[PDB]
């Protein structure tokens, strides 16, 4: 029962890797300490192919199958529908890997006649065969990060004609089939303010409450047949046209459970018997699979009136607690059970009596003051990786901009304000191009997002306060400046320093800019306007906003 068997055929790049910092005229106006700053390239390959071979052993018990037929019970009750071609088409994204069949993703994106056709051959072939392992690429993906060195994330991913083919089978289905079965605990359903209330509403729900974050080692590599055929009977509960149950089942069988690795010079590097990392129903697959685990393992160990919240493998637990000694027992009971339902540990889970020591999708809960000295929760991190990321775009482009969905998720947050925000809208102003869309990522869906909306997104994703907040807390601030320090980053005074002038030169410009002025750099000035609704913030459509998680699916809004 091994997660991968390989032949020897190294993993291979499209195209030349860089891995050290590269530097312009802008860098170090960011950071001066670039060679903390590296990405990971295919030279890393084999050392992450040895950490996700494993064998696995998976033991199932009774609260294992009570909680997967409840499950099922309101799997029953979703019906989803089969997407047209061109709805499916129109899903994919600009820049999405080309296919072997002599045809890339604007071709798909136009309709054109020999996309349409082959994507129309690949169904009918879904529909006849459920038994020939599909072919899929495997690829180093290039990641930037701090020092303390990771070896590069693998990514696996079918042929772009199939891609389009899991969205007309599942594209509703992922979209719709999570906030049914889990409710208010599907996490991707959430803008980063209602998150945040969510959290902090649970939190306040115990008497007496205790929490933990659990790490699953290698989330991907852990996922069994079994737990890809438990998917797939749970998808199976809902009102499905035939053919959609059709091209499921195959999908299932010929992709989903496993089948052969090939690299980008079209050789054999092995067989994969795990979650891939690109299909469609990955983030869905990994929620279902540890919410069901997860779930299962609390009943197991115990633990009373459990939240959970749940992102594909990213899984926090809030409950009762029951002393310091009942809750570390209770806690390496839910791991043993964990561990026999084929997903141990990385870091071993804690206890904690304070939702602000919580981390949770790489991001924790912590408090300031708005305008009326009143406090606000919100979701903050540490900030190293996103400044790393956003040294590594100031130099080179980049087709996903990290700094841009950073800005948008963590726009409350003393770092993105004072660090992010200034940055960039400098490098904006000085090119002359704010009025150009700009792409990023957020729950692994791609959006084009034009940079003089902030204003209006993030008014609606955190509420106008997160233009007001001040008296950040000193473990935060403590994080920050230590940030600054390791990276070589200019204290936070000289941020202030610019950012009156980026303010002022946004200002000058009228219009959507100026409001950028007023609301982003409001901060900057001594004496601060008194901000109000805006007006553009009540007409923007954040529809297909914060429904799903789509890590690795290949989707685009
Ligand atoms: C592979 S899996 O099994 O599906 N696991 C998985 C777990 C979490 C997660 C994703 C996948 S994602 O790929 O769907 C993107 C985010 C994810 C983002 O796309 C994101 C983007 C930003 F530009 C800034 C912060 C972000 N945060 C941190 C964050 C989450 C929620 C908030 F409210 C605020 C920050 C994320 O977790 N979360
Ligand atoms: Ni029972």
């Amino acid at each position: 029962h091994m997660s991968y068997t390989w032949t020897g055929a190294l993993i291979t790049p499209c195209a030349a890797e860089e891995s050290k910092l590269p530097i312009n005229a802008l860098s170090n106006s960011l950071l001066r300490h670039h060679n903390m700053v590296y990405a990971t390239t295919s030279r890393s390959a084999g050392l992450r192919q040895k950490k996700v071979t494993f064998d696995r052993l998976q033991v199932l018990d009774d609260h294992y199958r009570d909680v997967l037929k409840e499950m099922k019970a309101k799997a029953s009750t979703v019906k989803a529908k089969l997407l047209s071609v061109e709805e499916a088409c129109k899903l994919t994204p600009p820049h999405s890997a080309k296919s072997k069949f002599g045809y890339g993703a604007k071709d798909v994106r136009n309709l054109s006649s020999k996309a349409v056709n082959h994507i129309h051959s690949v169904w009918k072939d879904l529909l006849e065969d459920t038994v020939t392992p599909i072919d899929t690429t495997i690829m180093a993906k290039n990641e930037v990060f701090c020092v303390q060195r990771k070896p590069a994330r693998l990514i696996v991913f079918p042929d772009l004609g199939v891609r389009v083919c899991e969205k007309m089978a599942l594209y509703d289905v992922v979209s719709t089939l999570p906030q049914v079965v889990m409710g208010s605990s599907y996490g991707f359903q959430y803008s980063p303010g209602q998150r945040v209330e969510f959290l902090v509403n649970t939190w306040k729900s115990k008497k007496n409450p205790m929490g933990f974050s659990y790490d699953t080692r290698c989330f991907d590599s852990t996922v069994t047949e079994n737990d890809i055929r438990v998917e797939e009977s749970i998808y199976q509960c809902c009102d499905l046209a035939p053919e959609a149950r059709q091209a499921i089942k195959s999908l299932t069988e010929r992709l989903y459970i496993g089948g052969p690795l090939t690299n980008s010079k079209g050789q054999n590097c092995g067989y994969r018997r795990c979650r891939a990392s690109g299909v469609l129903t990955t983030s869905c697959g990994n929620t279902l699979t540890c919410y069901l685990k997860a779930s299962a393992a609390c009943r197991a160990a115990k633990l009373q009136d459990c939240t959970m919240l749940v992102n594909g493998d990213d899984l926090v637990v809030i409950c009762e607690s029951a002393g310091t000694q009942e809750d570390a027992a209770s806690l390496r009971v839910f791991t043993e059970a964990m561990t026999r339902y084929s997903a141990p540990p990385g870091d071993p889970p804690q206890p904690e009596y304070d939702l602000e020591l919580i981390t949770s999708c790489s991001s924790n809960v912590s408090v300031a003051h708005d305008a009326s000295g009143k406090r606000v929760y919100y979701l903050t991190r540490d900030p190293t990786t996103p400044l790393a990321r956003a040294a590594w775009e100031t130099a080179r482009h980049t087709p996903v901009n990290s700094w841009l969905g950073n800005i948008i998720m963590y726009a409350p947050t003393l770092w993105a304000r004072m660090i992010l925000m200034t940055h960039f809208f400098s490098i904006l102003l000085a090119q002359e191009q704010l009025e150009k869309a700009l792409d990023c990522q957020i729950y692994g869906a791609c959006y084009s997002i034009e940079p003089l909306d902030l204003p209006q997104i993030i008014e609606r994703l955190h509420g106008l306060s997160a233009f007001s907040l001040h008296s950040y807390s000193p473990g935060e601030i403590n994080r920050v400046a230590s940030c600054l320090r390791k990276l070589g980053v200019p204290p936070l005074r000289v941020w202030r320093h610019r950012a009156r002038s980026v303010r002022a030169r946004l200002l000058s410009q009228g219009g959507r800019a100026a409001t950028c002025g007023k609301y982003l750099f409001n901060w900057a000035v001594k004496t601060k306007l008194k901000l109000t609704p805006i007006p553009a913030a009540s007409r923007l459509d954040l529809s297909g906003w914060f429904v799903a998680g789509y890590s690795g699916g290949d989707i685009y809004h």
